[PDB]
């Protein structure tokens, strides 16, 4: 569960890059 | 495998910075 939570934290902020551009 | 997956998530988004600039 903790590993999945860290994965979720990493993934949720991946979109923002394309939102920036 | 889970640690490597988290590492891959961290690494895949490292390039974008230079793509931003």
């Amino acid at each position: 569960q903790l590993d999945s939570k860290l994965n979720d934290l990493k993934s949720l902020l991946k979109e923002i890059a394309n939102n920036i551009k």
